[PDB]
């Protein structure tokens, strides 16, 4: 037959039993346990499109000797307090990292890097680290998916999507909960509704660019 | 050569041109005094729906109207009462204003429809679109039928990038431009095969990281 392509997607959608789904997940838990700067993968490289390079350098430089020159800009504030508490020795309660911003200049959180220095603090700093800092969890669990998660549907989740796909298991949202289910179904509804789909993939850019020239070879 | 890899028959591509040899020239330190970045990028002329909140962009356009009737909307509730009040409002306000109106489009242009006296002394503070279309040769009839892309590209000071018929090739400060053929030859003299960034790959029809299509 001929249904629209936006028609077909809802009657794809309307082939799910939301009560058979492998697992579910409240977004309001999701959002209130894991801040978006703890799952976003970027969160884990260098802020070097947030801080001046400059201050970043002379955090580091601070940071491996522990003297020299302190950068005073007030968006390095909570960075400086961090790094001369590590240098000192002092303590830094699990109240300063709730507000301090999670993220570290250098890539990483805050708390793993205090927990690399105190291992001790690694079980009560856990709820302020990167999923990716944290260790694997157990297959079926929220963190393990959250773990195993690349950044499209990162981004997907965080924006509350209507849909999205994470290896074998697509998410399907209702409301404040999204419902999980496997390849297999994911493709049986998929071939009802008369679609074909194909995870957003970077296959399709250009990686040799020059203003708005794509170049390739041709021998 | 088949030796030379692919950042390399750039970099021979672009030594293959004679920049004595180019059809015109353009400075870029004077075009981006010329030209301000909001005057060209074509989403000025589209309204401000990601920088106003929306019912913030309704209210300014129902006192257009009726000229009778907060802090993120303080320049531009200023020139629309002006606008009402017939305030003649002055190049210096325009040049230390943020040109663009929260409604698409540059103040200058909206003042100079009320007041088509004074159109022709505040063409440098309208946008690019918005300006009557310059004959051909000249910088603007240029800048006038760039993309989006092309755009981008030139306020980014990109190395190189191509507009409808013409290469523009940046050495330092300035740009080059080459015709259609000039660009193909020697394209192919470096062994290079190349096409514009263009939006019929891009999928919209996309629901998270899922885009859909019929199938065949
Ligand atoms: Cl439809
Ligand atoms: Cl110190
Ligand atoms: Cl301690
Ligand atoms: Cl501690
Ligand atoms: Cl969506
Ligand atoms: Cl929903
Ligand atoms: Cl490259
Ligand atoms: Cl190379
Ligand atoms: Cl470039
Ligand atoms: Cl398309
Ligand atoms: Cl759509």
């Amino acid at each position: 037959n001929a249904d629209s392509l936006p028609e077909r997607i809802d009657l794809f959608v309307s082939l799910f039993d939301y009560n058979s789904a492998t697992t579910s997940y409240d977004i309001r838990s999701i959002q209130t346990d894991f801040p978006t700067r703890l799952l976003t993968p970027d969160s884990m490289l260098p802020q070097t499109s947030e801080y001046p390079l400059k201050d970043i350098q002379l955090l580091y430089k601070l940071a491996q000797s522990c003297t020299g020159k302190l950068p005073l800009s007030p968006l390095i504030t909570e960075p400086l307090v961090f790094t001369r508490s590590l240098c000192k020795g002092s303590s830094l309660s699990p109240r300063w990292f709730a507000r301090s911003g999670l993220i570290h200049p250098g890539g990483g959180t805050y708390a793993f890097r205090y927990a690399e220095k105190y291992p001790a603090q690694f079980a009560n700093l856990l709820p302020y680290m990167h999923i990716q800092e944290r260790p694997n969890a157990a297959e079926g669990t929220l963190l393990y998916h959250l773990q195993n998660m690349g950044e499209d549907a990162i981004n997907a989740l965080v924006s509350g999507a209507s849909m999205f796909g994470s290896g074998s298991d697509l998410w399907l949202r209702k409301g404040d909960i999204y419902y999980l289910f496997n390849e297999e179904t994911w493709l049986t509804n998929a071939n009802k509704a008369g679609l074909s789909y194909s995870l957003l993939s970077a296959d399709n850019t250009c990686f040799i660019q020059r203003g708005n020239i794509c170049w390739d070879v041709e021998d």
